């Protein structure tokens, strides 16, 4: 979900 919140 990008932001660093997982990968994608």
């Amino acid at each position: 979900x990008d932001x660093x919140s997982q990968x994608t």
